[PDB]
């Protein structure tokens, strides 16, 4: 792959598109003011799905020279326009009229099917250019570093709204068609082609004015303007936040957020015309959830952050796309936390992007964040959950290492320097290094140019009133000690806190050595020391036995902040699974979480303990681990109770469902008895139970029930009114333990009553229900493999079916059985999932064989 010759660079695009609705085509003429930087007889542009009618180049004050040479290259999406004579150095005007198609590929200038408040089913002209789809709406230099200005004009019917990046400056009628009106927009600033936008359709709107004076609007489908009210007030507060943080005002005169029906791309940060899907922007009071208002605040703060970082300063090439998306994925939480501190959104960030990035970065076949991108198709291949989640995580670690003071100063220097220009990743490290005086380029190279993350072991020794800390780093792997003689090293900024001040840094350091000693002044032995305050650093911490015991009071009295308790527990399970520490040592810490009130902490607690419970189901003491789980969740269960208390939040309703479901599955007698009261009153029409208590009650009564309970659930599903109620049952049907009922649920999955896209959910619940239910699910998909393979081959569902079925196995002999099955019955699209699952089975197998009897003897001694 090679970029455009750059002998002719654009200056201003004058576009006038007439979307031909019903015919699903469009015609448009382009007057592109350009500069010939080098004498050439041909101009090379990007173009796809567009046939040029005629094209001519008119130099300044001269007659136009029509192009008599066309060359369409579809594999490279580039077209060469040859001319009889050399165009020579200077400024000219390239005039190109052409015709295009409003395709159904949800890319470029395509058609978007929407339904009126009555029906009829109409289509709209919606745009989407990122990454390289602007060449499908009009021929252009479709590269982010080839910036120019845009004059957008649209010839739309009178009964349809036409929006674009800028505001409307003229609305003159169309001469050839009285039913059409040409809408001309203002001239955009210097910007990239992939950020241009224009939409034609029928939309209602709600408007407001931000404190900066910017006109804010939220465009909704016809008849849903009230649903975009919340997104409006969030966007109205988001702009002043980024204005104060960047010390740079909003670069455009207006901001528009339009909700589109079934928008495939989800959300696009088009400069001045941010597009969303209505299921992610609007809040339907009779269909939305509880945390929906939280999800809207995040998606608004993310795309509005791109209006500065991404649109005002654009990446030089797609190699730096991780930094564009990683920064926005981090600062979106900073914006929501400032406007809504009652969310404690940083605890959910650690539970989302942070932990998911550490899972992938600790396994084989990982890759560094920044990878050189040649062809723009290589993007979709080498960027995944690693480049974005770990990308946002290293930005958070960098912000804490810099400090909010110097970080704001460096970003203001960065934006003002490269405004309406392009910059690389190294340019950002320079602007931050100038404002902070810290070696940012050197530190960030260890986190971007190599894969993996370090494990920080810390040991403590009391020296007078100070405490000496001995730190060492090594590459962390989910299997254990990293086998390899390269010995990776990281420059690790580490924030340390003590019990005297658990919410602010006791000492900030930078570990640029494999081993390093640190002295914490005035630290009494009765005080605990916590590494990685706020879990801002992208690394795992292994505490010594003495240091871990010192942290136990901090967990119990909640003095350790919730984000720190979340990261501490998550590291312990990873280290125990990797064989670095014993599982018994982790189980003793679980007893200190009995006072945990935070929902996010319990969610990760329940997830980790669920992995261990299903692992220990292969042993002869599965009753002992269930009794252990009941003791951990009993106090929080009694605190929450069964009915909502006066003045609860939305997380408290979610936390009640998680705790009660955990106790119900573990056999908690008081929970099982109450769940049967609610379930028998729900099926007899005496008092329908809440939707929050519905899933835990179903799980509890079905696991401890019989064939009568299963028939009741099947009657509740075949009679279920909506689809949502059906899915809530399909996930819990696998909780039955009786073999003949398990086979009945598996056969029910492939029946006509269950839709094929939800069949994997039913079988998934069977594999996760019990040990024999997992073996029955694995045998079920082998006997019916011909039907199941024909159903979901080449799709996402076949990888999800294999994942949910075999990941629970804890026998190393079983890992060799799933590998031998897919070598005789190939599944090509799920080749990567089989390798990850086989490595996960062997990991759980070694983990199980190493710590089985140790856990057993710990549970027996603890009970006495
Ligand atoms: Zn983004």
């Amino acid at each position: 792959f090679e970029r455009l010759p750059a002998d002719v660079s654009p200056i201003n695009y004058s576009l006038c598109l007439k979307p031909d609705l019903l015919d699903f085509t469009f015609e448009g003429k382009l007057e592109a003011a350009a500069q010939v930087r080098q004498a050439t007889n041909q101009i090379v542009m990007n173009c796809a799905d567009i046939d040029i009618i005629t094209a001519s180049y008119a130099p300044e004050g001269d007659e136009e020279i029509h192009a008599t040479g066309f060359n369409y290259q579809n594999e490279d999406e580039k077209v060469t326009l040859s001319f009889p004579s050399t165009l020579q150095t200077g400024t000219g005007t390239l005039k190109i009229d052409f015709v295009g198609e409003l395709n159904d590929k949800m890319k470029g200038f395509y058609r978007s099917k929407y339904t009126t408040p009555s029906g009829e089913v109409r289509y709209a002209a919606v745009t989407q250019f990122e990454a390289t789809d602007a060449r499908r709406a009009f021929p252009c230099w479709d590269e982010p570093a080839i910036k120019a200005t845009f004059d957008i004009s649209l010839v739309v019917p009178k009964d349809r709204v036409a929006l674009s990046n800028m505001n409307v400056i003229d609305r003159k009628p169309y001469p050839d068609d009285e039913n059409l009106v040409e809408v001309k927009f203002a001239r955009t600033p210097v910007m990239s082609t992939y950020l241009v936008a224009f939409v034609v359709g029928e939309y209602d709107f709600v408007e407001t004015r931000s404190k900066d004076g910017v006109c804010v609007r939220v465009y909704t489908p016809v008849g849903k303007a009230e649903q975009g009210k919340f997104a409006l007030e969030v966007a109205a507060k988001t702009l002043p936040f980024y204005k104060d943080y960047f010390n740079v005002p909003y670069p455009l005169p207006k901001i528009d957020l339009i909700a589109i029906a079934d928008f495939a791309a989800g959300a696009m940060e088009n400069w001045g015309l941010v597009t969303y899907r209505e299921t992610a922007l609007l809040i339907d009071p009779k269909n939305s959830c509880s945390s929906s208002r939280q999800w809207v605040a995040l998606v608004v703060g993310h795309e509005l952050a791109h209006q500065w970082f991404g649109n005002l300063v654009t990446m030089e090439w797609w190699t730096h796309l991780w930094l564009n998306e990683g920064f926005a994925s981090w600062i979106e939480y900073l914006c929501v936390d400032h406007c809504f501190p009652e969310y404690d959104i940083w605890t959910q960030f650690v539970s989302a992007d942070y932990t998911r990035a550490q899972e992938l970065d600790a396994l084989d076949n990982s890759h560094p964040i920044e990878v050189s991108v040649g062809h723009p198709s290589e993007v979709d291949e080498i960027f995944d959950a690693i480049s974005y989640s770990k990308g946002a995580s290293v930005i958070r670690m960098l912000h804490d290492y810099i400090g909010d003071k110097d970080f704001k100063k460096g970003m203001n220097m960065y934006l003002t320097k490269f405004q309406q220009k392009n910059a690389a990743t190294e340019d950002l490290w320079e602007s931050l290094e100038n404002a902070s005086g810290k070696p940012i380029a050197a530190v960030m190279n260890t986190w971007t140019k190599q894969m993996g993350f370090p494990l920080i072991y810390v040991e403590a020794e009391q020296v007078e009133d100070d405490r000496l800390l001995r730190l060492s780093q090594k590459k962390f792997c989910a299997g254990g000690s990293y086998v390899g003689e390269d010995c990776p090293q990281w420059m690790v900024p580490i924030t340390i806190s003590t019990s005297e001040d658990p919410n602010q840094a006791k000492l900030k350091i930078l570990m640029d050595k494999p081993e390093m000693n640190v002295v914490l002044k005035n630290v009494k032995p009765d005080q605990w020391v916590k590494l990685n305050l706020g879990t801002v650093g992208f690394y795992r911490t292994q505490y010594s036995s003495a240091m871990l015991e010192s942290l136990l009071p901090g967990i119990r009295d909640l003095s350790l902040p919730p984000v720190d308790r979340l990261g501490l527990q998550n590291d312990l399970f990873s280290l125990a699974r990797a064989g670095i520490i014993s599982t018994v040592e982790v189980l003793k810490v679980m007893e200190a979480f009995v006072n945990e009130p935070n929902y996010t902490v319990w969610s990760d607690l329940s997830c980790n303990l669920g992995i261990l419970s299903t692992l220990l189901s292969h042993t002869d003491f599965y009753e002992e681990i269930q009794e252990f789980v009941k003791d951990v969740f009993s106090p929080i269960g009694e605190r929450l109770g069964w009915d909502p208390k006066p003045g609860e939040g939305h997380l408290d309703a979610l936390l009640r469902g998680l705790v009660l479901g955990k106790l119900g599955k573990a056999g908690h007698k008081a929970t099982l008895e109450e769940a049967r009261r609610r379930f028998k009153d729900h099926v007899e029409g005496k008092q329908i139970l809440s939707a929050d208590l519905r899933s835990p009650v179903y799980l509890t009564v079905l696991k401890h029930g019989d064939g009568t309970t299963l028939d009741i659930m099947l009657k509740l599903h075949k009679q279920a009114d909506m689809q949502e109620e059906k899915n809530r049952i399909e996930r819990v049907l696998g909780a039955t333990l009786l073999p003949d009922l398990i086979q009945k649920v598996l056969t029910f999955a492939l029946s006509e009553e269950v839709r094929p896209q939800d069949t994997v959910s039913v079988i998934g619940g069977v594999a996760g229900g019990s040990k024999h239910g997992r073996k029955a699910a694995w045998k079920f998909i082998k006997d019916n493999w011909e039907e199941l393979y024909n159903r979901y081959q080449g799709g996402f569902l076949i990888s999800r079916l294999i994942k949910l079925s075999v990941e629970g196995f804890a026998v190393d002999k079983m890992a060799g059985e799933v590998k031998a099955f897919f070598e005789s019955h190939p599944a090509p699209s799920a080749e990567r999932t089989i390798q990850q699952c086989c490595e996960n089975i062997l990991l759980n197998a070694a983990w199980l064989k190493r710590d089985a009897e140790s856990i057993h003897q710990y549970l027996l001694q603890r009970k006495a």
